[PDB]
């Protein structure tokens, strides 16, 4: 298990836009295109970012392409982020993976904004991490794998995945 396995199995994968949980326009493996309620606004993000005329529909190469540049973005972020790098830093290979999960679903202002769950990971108080990481809209709207990146913080292993 790796990074990009565990988000491909908590994002999917789709060659068409559609609408991810929040009803944004998306497309691939997670790739947000537009908060627009226009699905022209995303047809045109679309073309964009792939630098072609898809008419809504990419290849599974283009949405793999896609999928690179948002790990390593999320990963960059993660390191250039004053909040977040002291996290990473102290923290396991598995545990790891899992604030980047976070930081790619969420932004890294999100995460950034979770304090009391950062401040209990860098302590390793991985029970009130868990619990605390669970009051919050997050973990009410997609709890399912919520619950996953959360077991995975708790743990330590990729349990929760396999
Ligand atoms: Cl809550
Ligand atoms: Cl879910």
């Amino acid at each position: 298990m790796n990074i990009f396995e565990m988000l491909r199995i908590d994002e999917g994968l789709r060659l068409k836009i559609y609408k991810d949980t929040e009803g944004y326009y998306t497309i691939g493996i997670g790739h947000l295109l537009t908060k627009s309620p226009s699905l022209n606004a995303a047809k045109s993000e679309l073309d964009k970012a792939i630098g072609r005329n898809c008419n809504g529909v990419i290849t599974k190469d283009e949405a793999e392409k896609l999928f690179n540049q948002d790990v390593d973005a999320a990963v960059r972020g993660i390191l250039r982020n004053a909040k977040l790098k002291p996290v990473y830093d102290s923290l396991d290979a598995v545990r790891r993976c899992a604030l980047i999960n976070m930081v790619f679903q969420m932004g890294e202002t999100g995460v950034a904004g979770f304090t009391n769950s950062l401040r209990m990971l860098q302590q390793k108080r991985w029970d009130e991490a868990a619990s605390n990481l669970a009051k919050s809209r997050w973990y009410n709207q997609t709890p399912n794998r919520a619950k996953r990146v959360i077991t995975t913080f708790r743990t330590g292993t990729w349990d929760a995945y396999k």
